């Protein structure tokens, strides 16, 4: 059930706050682009066209076996927009899983506040489920396709890093050196995000101690397209005030806390042991059992290049749509998208940044009962 992927551990890079993304090649013959790794979205989008922060893009007139399919799609989003040309093309993943497959592609001709300057990839893949491809689920995602087209078993694995970025995105298995101890799952609750439940919340064991549909309220999902931790409005502010007593020995102004201000420490004096762990229970796989994962400071407090000084931004934050399960928590873990078997698993990541004194975890069971309710119906 687990082995070695060999091929594919360490082929995701990034800048520091800007996304992992994978090396990919599309069309005949093969043009070469860094696509965004992104479980928040089911479109594969490519850029084809110039702008002035991509330095290539996919050029359709070049491939003998690009296929127009004759329609265009527009996706906008809440910060920024794009338009393209739907079609369809040869795709490859270098350090993938050794296979090539016909893919829809959206060719993006079109955009305004989508492509980040300095970013260095040229697209997204979204490994969502249809129900949220645009313009409609009859498009259907790439890991769709190529699970269709070839003999890759239907699951793929994250490992995010951290502390310039780089990890693993294993195609089609899990790869047993990439995390220690137990994997530990969760139900999909439904195939469009990956959705989960959450059943508690501890700041450094203590409960936040809420009605749990709060914090499932409207839905809770994984997604490596955003970098923080998102809470709805209550969740949010009950969590800040328990990491602001628990870090009390010092304090910081109101602008961290809100993510609009830097904190800093004398460089390699960062006092790690004074912030809280944040603990999150996820429902189990049987009845009234629950795991919890648990990340540090060193996920949350994320570093942002004074040179004798190491700072750092605060990256909890809230959300008007449900809980956002972004980097800050793929990054403690190795996190198994099961879609066989419509499950979600989290084990401690081999490579999450921490202290001699304190990592992060993946422990279980705990009985907890009525975890059913916990989802916003
Ligand atoms: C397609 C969409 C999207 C994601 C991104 N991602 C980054 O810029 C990004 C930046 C940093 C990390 C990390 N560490 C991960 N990602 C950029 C554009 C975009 F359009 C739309 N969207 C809105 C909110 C969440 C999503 C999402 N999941 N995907």
């Amino acid at each position: 059930t687990t082995g070695s992927f060999v091929e594919m551990v360490d082929n995701l890079r990034g800048k520091s706050g800007q996304g992992y993304y994978v090396e990919m090649t599309v069309g005949s013959p093969p043009q070469t682009l860094n696509i965004l790794v992104d479980t928040g979205s089911s479109n594969f989008a490519v850029g084809a066209a110039p702008h002035p922060f991509l330095h290539r893009y996919y050029q359709r007139q070049l491939s003998s076996t690009y296929r127009d399919l004759r329609k265009g799609v527009y996706v906008p989003y809440t910060q920024g927009k794009w338009e393209g040309e739907l079609g369809t093309d040869l795709v490859s993943i270098p350090h993938g899983p050794n296979v090539t497959v016909r893919a829809n592609i959206a060719a993006i001709t079109e955009s305004d506040k989508f492509f980040i300057n300095g970013s260095n990839w040229e697209g997204i893949l979204g490994l969502a489920y249809a129900e949220i491809a645009r313009p409609d689920d009859s498009l259907e995602p790439f890991f769709d396709s190529l699970v269709k087209q070839t003999h890759v078993p239907n699951l793929f694995s994250l490992q995010l890093c951290g502390a310039s970025v780089g990890g693993s995105m294993i195609i089609g298995g899990i790869d047993h050196s990439l995390y220690t101890g137990s994997l530990w799952y969760t139900p999909i609750r439904r195939e469009w995000y990956y959705e989960v439940i959450i059943v508690r919340v501890e700041i450094n064991g203590q409960d936040l101690k809420m009605d749990c549909k709060e914090y499932n309220y409207d839905k809770s999902i994984v997604d490596s397209g955003t970098t923080n931790l998102r809470l709805p409005k209550k969740v949010f502010e009950a969590a800040v005030k328990s990491i602001k007593a628990a870090s009390s020995t010092e304090k910081f102004p109101d602008g961290f806390w809100l993510g609009e201000q830097l904190v800093c420490w004398q460089a390699g004096t960062t006092p790690w042991n004074i912030f809280p762990v944040i603990s999150l229970y996820l429902m189990g796989e049987v009845t009234n059992q629950s795991f919890r994962i648990t990340i540090l400071p060193q996920q949350y407090l994320r570093p942002v290049e004074t040179s004798q000084d190491d700072c750092y931004k605060f990256a909890i934050s809230q959300s008007s749509t449900g809980t956002v399960m972004g980097a800050v928590i793929m990054e403690g873990f190795y996190v198994v998208f099961d879609r066989a078997r419509k499950r979600i698993g989290f084990a401690v990541s081999a490579c999450h940044v921490h202290d001699e004194f304190r990592t992060a975890a993946v422990e279980g069971p705990f009985v907890t009962l009525d975890m059913e309710d916990c989802g916003y119906n």
